[PDB]
């Protein structure tokens, strides 16, 4: 199993040796959030006086933190992609930070519930820039969810964070399926399909855009990994799931087996109600069907999701606006 796109662009971050910056150049003034290896601060360059974000690493494997910047540098002018200013490091003890672009992003629990239908095209769309061309790079981002997208609601503003968990694409390599998070995770990584690719991140865009649409977050609910791949069955039914076991020839443990049961699939229709009505349209839920697959390779890729007829009126919008400044 291989990606139907970008198969070949690392084929045509180990012994990477960085270049650290002056740490005394950015400066902590409040912590913001953490994560499993890291804290997250807004910070300020005390030489330019600009806000910023510092990202200090628990100095845990060198190889991931190496790759992080590795990939972040590669993806640096990317569309939608946040920028990396700076690398720093103690120079005595050996933890590192990482230095981004401040955004001025509003928390989606707050956001989402005040998104209209073209707020959500406007930066499903964004988005999809993001992941187009770090994929063009030969990049998986392996952890799209609502806290890794963050948006600056008043500048329209939308970015793509957090590439801990990034990865270079090579076909035919068999990667860790502990990545991205429990709701947001793919058929592939619960049933233990390892020769996954880029489509992974399109299977979590369409999680994040049925909790957008439906005004359900997280759509699919599991209390745990095995019951994450039941919640998912119980939407689109175990049949599919069972032509996706044999496709990639693939075995459920006999008692996720039992707890996945029989399930029809169920309507996209049946998620709409009185109050996401206003969010929910024929080309809404053709879109959201073409993202949610148990098959990775019957996914839409990024850019044939932006082709999608969901988006023509925020095509149609820029195509104006450039005859426009012209």
């Amino acid at each position: 199993s291989k990606a139907r796109v970008y198969t070949e662009v690392n084929v045509i971050y180990e012994s990477l040796i960085v270049q650290w910056g002056e740490q005394d150049d950015y400066e902590v003034v409040r912590k913001v959030g953490r994560g499993k290896y890291s804290e997250v601060f807004e910070g300020i360059n005390v030489n330019s006086k600009e806000k910023c974000i510092i990202k200090i690493l628990k100095p845990v494997k060198k190889k991931k933190i190496r790759r992080e910047i590795k990939i972040l540098q590669n993806l640096c002018g990317g569309p939608n992609i946040v920028k990396l200013l700076d690398v720093v490091r103690d120079q005595h003890s050996k933890t590192p930070s990482l230095i981004f672009e401040y955004v001025n992003s509003t928390d989606f629990k707050v956001l989402y519930p005040t998104l209209t239908d073209y707020d959500i095209r406007y930066y499903i769309y964004e988005l999809l820039k993001a992941l187009d061309f770090c994929h063009s790079q030969g990049i998986m981002h392996r952890d799209v969810k609502p806290h890794n997208v963050m948006i600056d609601h008043e500048l329209r503003k939308l970015r793509l964070i957090d590439w801990g968990l990034a990865e270079f694409y090579h076909p035919g390599k068999e990667y860790n399926v502990r990545v991205a998070s429990r709701y947001f995770k793919g058929p592939e990584l619960l049933v233990d399909l390892q020769d996954y690719d880029y489509s992974l991140d399109m299977w979590s865009l369409g999680c994040m855009f049925a909790g957008m649409i439906f005004r359900k977050e997280p759509f699919f609910y599991g209390h745990d990994n095995q019951d994450q791949l039941v919640k998912i069955a119980k939407v689109l039914g175990t049949d599919e799931l069972n032509a996706y076991l044999n496709k990639y020839q693939l075995e459920l443990d006999p008692q996720l087996e039992a707890l996945v049961g029989r399930h029809s699939r169920k309507p996209w229709s049946k998620f709409i109600n009185a109050d996401n009505q206003h969010l929910v349209s024929p080309e809404a839920i053709d879109f959201l069907d073409k993202l949610l697959r148990y098959d990775h390779q019957d996914r839409l890729t990024a850019k044939e999701a932006m082709a999608h007829a969901y988006f023509a009126q925020v095509r149609a919008a820029e195509t104006s606006r450039m005859r426009s400044q012209l």
